[PDB]
């Protein structure tokens, strides 16, 4: 594949744009307003400038990557792309509208993928006449840096679609893993209940925040403690993922702690609000 | 403190002897047979030789460290130790017997600590007349290298006993964290259920073994994948810990997968048997 269309110019969409462009794909990024598209382009540009200051890439590299990326508000520009990656809002009614629309717009060959963490690819696929070509392609923040892509097969995703996405991931220097669609896939199903267990430990007076996090770093060689990780991911995101696991499975194993729900209610969402488990600033 | 008594000359007990002796403590290591004791000292000697191999210590350091260590099969040699670290079998009736005996032998000041992962410090303490001086001092394999010590306070453990163990930890170069006794303390409570979650993901056809492990390493920056980690820790030990968490809490959240139970029943315990989730060799 050579031409990729990414919907959404928020943080993840822009990061995924960069992941593809950095390895020589031609990428079109679409959002709903012209200043959203611009915001995402400036997001990629700052991120490349950081890469230059670190002497990871040259200033020429920066401009070359930028040269492969174009913004638009026009969905009809997907028509000729080989892959679409949707990174827009985590809402099933809207995803089904988006994918139905893309199904109408795009050549038969085009594979339609979602970066969704929490909605069913199978259900989204069912809103198209191309279920065999609908698939999850789940990146991790920061998408240019994190090597994993979870390639999530819906019930109807064909082997051919899976192979092509596996191939594409490898072409952009990523490691794809095959996931049969289930709640949380692999990474979040393991990781978010880890953070949630850390909140239970806190709520039950077992240890204090800094001690929980130093335990996991120094006892398990984790790169970050789970409370700090939660503040990085966003406690709202963590809470939402635990609620999804619980709703999907019906299994009280995945019940969020009350303390986590209280923090989210306070708007103590972690780094992005300046306060979660820890107090940050700006 | 100058003198430490360690029960158990297997791999943990030997690592712990080494962690104390390398930092200037006299250590007496006790096990129920002389070849066990001999194997422990053999282990420590290997490890130090390899430190010498890699030029992190001189061969004179090595000798000086070994000359601080003596072996025995007689519990009565604990009498003059300032601290006892019990790293012996994970059975309550027998822990209680060890601690009751140690209580009769040791001078009044000796702190009696257990390296237990899975039994109650409180319940052990209650078999002594010195519950104020009974505590958990929980090291991580390899004890010479891993910085964390979980310092587990039983219901009756005094502040003075806690502070002394905190200071001892810092004196041997470790980072202590305060834990109020509860199932799995901090580390294992978070870590082992992650491993068990990987085994469910495997059991449920979600992804295969290597993809599960690549996901956690490349998606969450973990130093090892959870299944490989289970093989390192030992699947028997993983299952035991999930069973303690479940039996202690009555919470189905901590139920072991059937798949984990079956591997343990097969003797596919991990690296130590040449086969767990993966096959090993030589």
């Amino acid at each position: 594949m050579k031409k990729v269309f990414v919907l959404g110019a928020g943080t993840m969409g822009a990061g995924i744009v960069q992941a593809f462009a950095a390895k020589g794909c031609e990428v079109i990024v679409r959002d709903i307003k012209e200043e959203f598209v611009d915001r995402g382009i400036a997001t990629i540009t700052k991120s490349l400038s950081k890469l230059v200051a670190k002497e990871k890439i040259t200033e020429a590299d920066k401009e070359e990557i930028l040269s492969r990326i174009s913004g638009t508000t026009d969905m009809k520009l997907a028509a000729d792309c080989d892959l679409v990656v949707e990174a827009a809002i985590e809402n099933m009614k809207i995803k089904k509208e988006i994918f139905a629309e893309l199904d109408g717009i795009c050549k038969p060959e085009t594979i339609l993928a979602s970066n969704t963490s929490s909605l069913s690819i199978t259900e989204v696929a069912s809103a198209t006449k191309r279920a065999d070509k609908v698939i999850g392609m789940h990146f991790f923040n920061p998408a240019p840096v994190m090597k994993l892509v979870e390639v999530i097969r819906g019930a109807a995703t064909s082997q051919e679609t899976f192979d092509a996405v596996k191939e594409m991931s490898e072409s952009i220097g990523k490691t794809p893993v095959e996931v049969a669609e289930a709640p949380g896939f692999v990474v979040n199903r393991i990781l978010i209940p880890m953070i949630n267990e850390a909140t239970f430990i806190l709520q039950e007076g077992v240890a204090k925040e800094e001690d929980i996090d130093a335990a996991m770093k120094l006892g398990a060689n984790h790169p970050m403690g789970p409370l700090a990780l939660g503040d990085l991911i966003g406690l709202d995101v963590c809470l939402a993922i635990m609620d999804v696991l619980y709703n999907e499975t019906g299994d009280t194993k995945y019940r969020a702690s009350s303390l986590l729900r209280k923090y989210v209610r306070a708007g103590w969402l972690g780094r992005k609000t300046g306060k979660g488990f820890y107090d940050y600033s700006k």
